């Protein structure tokens, strides 16, 4: 049993857009844009919607770059996070109730202030390799187990 989530990384040649999460889950950490996938929308539509809701950005097209399953010790449901990237955004990022956007250079990504797993799979993201990840967490800071493999289709 798992719940679908989306995650969107606005990746441009020399920079990436991240949102400081202001309230709730993953608060105080930089991350891509996303959330729960709703009933009546595709995974890609939920990703575009969550990008719009959190950053005010529309996009020409999104591409599937990976799937990461997260297990939290004690919680029965897994988080099945579908990851997306994009280059051509439309408009300028604006602050929402959830997210404060900010550009970062690719060698200045604040992994110390992000979900610890990001360290592991970002390199594949930057290399444009598709991937399947799994991370078993104890609380929000400790990875107990993980797997990570290159794939051909997500
Ligand atoms: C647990 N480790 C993790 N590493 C990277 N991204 C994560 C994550 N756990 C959740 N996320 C992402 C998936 C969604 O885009 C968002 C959670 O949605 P929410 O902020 O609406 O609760 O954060």
């Amino acid at each position: 049993a798992s719940r679908l989530y989306t995650l969107v990384l606005v990746l441009q040649p020399q920079r990436v857009l991240l949102g400081m999460k202001k309230r709730g889950f993953g608060a105080g950490r930089w991350n891509g844009f996303g959330g729960k996938v709703q009933e009546g929308e595709t995974i890609e539509d939920g990703a575009r919607r969550e990008l719009q809701e959190e950053s005010g950005l529309t996009v020409d097209a999104l591409h599937k770059v990976g799937q990461i399953v997260f297990e939290f010790v004690g919680e029965p449901e897994l988080m099945d996070v579908h990851v997306f990237c994009t280059d051509s955004i439309q408009g300028t990022p604006v602050e929402s109730d959830e997210m404060r956007p900010c550009w970062f250079q690719l060698d200045q990504i604040p992994f110390k202030d992000m979900w610890p797993d990001d360290s592991y799979w970002f390199p594949l993201l930057l290399q444009k390799k598709k991937f399947h990840g799994y991370f078993k967490f104890q609380g929000q800071d400790t990875i107990l187990d993980y797997t990570l493999r290159e794939v051909d289709t997500v």
